[PDB]
């Protein structure tokens, strides 16, 4: 069985929740707290940034779609090896006015949520096993 430590500043934060969930889905066990930390790798969640901008506009110059970009920086600490930085970047667009959208879309609430899932998915995918040492970038 795989294990690791999650260092979350806010365990209630959407990113943490997202990563935790992701980890469980990929069968990585979280350890409660710190002991044998010289044994298990830990994932530490760093900077997250979310940007929003007009992705497209109508003939009238007004905004049609928005583009959101979510950036997540983390580090993996494998005992005995160096801090291993990783990151995820998620792009997402949506129509400001749903009536202008051909397809049904979720709330902007869920849209941001979904980005957290995708970012966490990404971060999980980049996690080395016990068996490696990788170089940046």
């Amino acid at each position: 069985m795989k294990v690791m430590i999650l260092d979350s500043g806010d365990p209630n934060g959407p990113l943490s929740r997202a990563v935790r969930n992701q980890l469980r889905l990929n069968g990585v066990e979280l350890l409660d707290k710190e002991t044998t930390r010289k044994d298990v790798p830990s994932l530490r969640l760093g900077k997250v940034s979310i940007a929003k901008d007009t992705a497209s506009v109508f003939r009238n110059g007004q905004t049609a779609e928005y583009q959101m970009i979510m950036t997540v920086n983390a580090t993996v600490l494998i005992p005995g090896r160096d801090i291993y930085p990783i990151s995820a970047k998620v792009f997402r667009s949506f129509f400001d006015n749903p009536q202008m959208a051909l397809a049904k879309d979720n709330e902007q609430d869920m849209i941001v949520k979904e980005m957290y899932d995708r970012a966490a998915e990404q971060l999980i995918r980049k996690l080395p096993s016990i068996r490696a040492a990788d170089i940046r970038s």
